[PDB]
């Protein structure tokens, strides 16, 4: 019983963390096989960060421009290039400790679990979701660049974003691990801010049934709702529109709980328009967002409490 | 910027677990230097799990009854005892990946982070306190049980919780790696529940340091108060009494913001006297009460935005 935001053990991706250096810039980088993957700003100087030209900035840079520290040890560099926004150093050395990984392109409404580093050296992790508005609220200081986020199925790690910037609503900007930022975000200290957000539908309802499954019934109701009219209501409230995609990915939860998705919409349509107040649903007021139907069903029983 | 619950990175921990079976029991266990540490309700039986008498069912075991199992390997058990509530079980070999580790004893109010394992295979990592009420709000299902919790400092592990029991209110409890419990509480099944808990006072003062670093000032007021008015309202509400303790520990955070602790008091009685009700706190709605006072000193920026 219980349910708590988690991530995922962060060993596999801490034996990845190293530390890349250029010129009087430390940030993290990310080591696995033969490479290294750090944000293409550890070549950026103090007195250029409006407008640097990259492509500019790395034909001036040579393999022994590039220091890369893995544990007390360093690691020879012996090519590089530039990808997006991401460098790739080859080093001497395969990393012993590369798990099995794959690189992918998380979808808004998804949620991954971060680990935060500075100078290469892991500090700490804690679960995230992308925004609808593509940035994600992080907690990381300076020196956190190069800093990734990932998921993990059985063996196999799939990192999912490395970190680069933040934004003045003290939220966060980055990358996947082909260097395509998330949003509309760019590499440089020109002013950007992230678009206005939205909450995550899929999840607030995710979420209710991970509270139905645990126990709780108290904010069910006798009614039923269209797709249609529901979405009026989130409209009103900020949501983002529910689809027949998100409804069936909710099916597996509405059967083990017997509450139709529908049903479950006019509850949350009821929540909107009344209220909590006074109750709390899984710990919480405020409908909460940060997480999926599949995180749900990981860390949920398969044995409704009924 | 950004304020998370986080853990500390789970890998030096994840190296350590272990799967422990006797009988047709299966839970997890602690493997460090060459010793396995796990709950001895290991060796209860279906039929006797209301008043197990652990020094009789022990000396029915011998070293081949356990078989300890680190990932393909299987360990030999070459000699066993008990302490308290848990089972220290030499095996052959020692473990190459122990790290520095050391056990502590937490105290309520302190937090940790919890490496939830089935089967002696990680699966997730999240942040919690050690109640006033010795129990802590977790989130386990069956197959938990030997699941450790610890803090790490430098390069060291403080081990300070391994999960044994689920209290119905759907709360946790568990020992020290001493094998005693935190609470009041007994490892058989035989009826028990948590006390009333009450809230963490230092924690939820922290968190408003936290709030006005990260920027927020909103709640604040020109009042101030004596700890003993202070205290009257938080019998009130259910919190702890603050004690000069808690206020010395508050010092840093106070000199950072510069905002004396008991006028964060005066603050803390006007938002439990006239609520929040529209307005969050670092995200939040209810005063949070699960971070530290270090746990805020190792996560926030050492300069205050101003
Ligand atoms: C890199 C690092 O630690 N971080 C993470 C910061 C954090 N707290 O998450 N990344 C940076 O600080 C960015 C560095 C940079 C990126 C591209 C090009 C040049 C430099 N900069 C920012 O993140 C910056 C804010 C900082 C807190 C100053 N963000 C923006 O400027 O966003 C756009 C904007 C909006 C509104 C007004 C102005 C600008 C680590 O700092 C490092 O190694 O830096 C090397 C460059
Ligand atoms: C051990 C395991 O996974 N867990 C963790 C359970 C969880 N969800 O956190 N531990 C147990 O299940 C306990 C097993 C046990 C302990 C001592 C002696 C004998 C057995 N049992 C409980 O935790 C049990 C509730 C379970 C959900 C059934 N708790 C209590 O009975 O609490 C006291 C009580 C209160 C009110 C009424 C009755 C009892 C894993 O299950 C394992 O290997 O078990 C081997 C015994």
């Amino acid at each position: 019983s219980g349910f708590r935001k988690m991530a995922f053990p962060s060993g596999k991706v801490e034996g990845c963390m190293v530390q890349v250096t250029c010129g009087t810039t430390t940030l993290n980088g990310l080591w696995l096989d033969d490479t290294v993957y750090c944000p293409r700003h550890v070549i950026c100087t103090a007195e250029d960060m409006l407008n640097p030209n990259y492509e500019d900035l790395l034909i001036r840079k040579s393999n022994h421009s590039f220091l890369v520290q893995a544990g007390n040890v360093q690691l020879r560099v012996i090519g590089h290039s530039m990808q997006n926004c991401l460098l790739r150093l080859k080093v001497d050395t395969s990393n012993p400790k590369t798990p099995k990984y794959k690189f992918v392109r998380i979808q808004p409404g998804q949620t991954f679990s971060v680990l935060a580093c500075y100078n290469g050296s892991p500090s700490g992790v804690y679960q995230c979701a992308m925004r609808p508005n593509h940035t994600i609220k992080g907690s990381f200081l300076n020196g956190s660049c190069g800093s990734v986020g990932f998921n993990i199925d059985y063996d196999c790690v799939s990192f999912c974003y490395m970190h680069h910037m933040e934004l003045p609503t003290g939220v966060h900007a980055g990358t996947d691990l082909e260097g395509k930022f998330y949003g509309p975000f760019v590499d440089r200290q020109t002013a950007q801010a992230a678009g206005t957000d939205t909450t995550i539908t899929l999840n607030v309802l995710a979420w209710l049934y991970a509270a139905v499954i645990n126990g709780d019934r108290w904010f069910l109701n006798r009614f039923t709702t269209t797709l249609n009219d529901f979405n009026l209501v989130a409209m009103k409230y900020n949501y983002e529109p529910l689809t027949q995609d998100h409804v069936d990915i909710l099916g597996p939860l509405s059967a083990q709980t017997g509450i139709a998705v529908l049903d479950m919409c006019a509850a949350l349509k009821e929540l909107l328009q009344n209220g909590m107040n006074g109750r709390t649903i899984l710990g919480s007021t405020i409908l909460e967002d940060e997480f999926t139907p599949f995180d749900v069903v990981r860390q949920c029983s398969g044995v409704t409490f009924q």
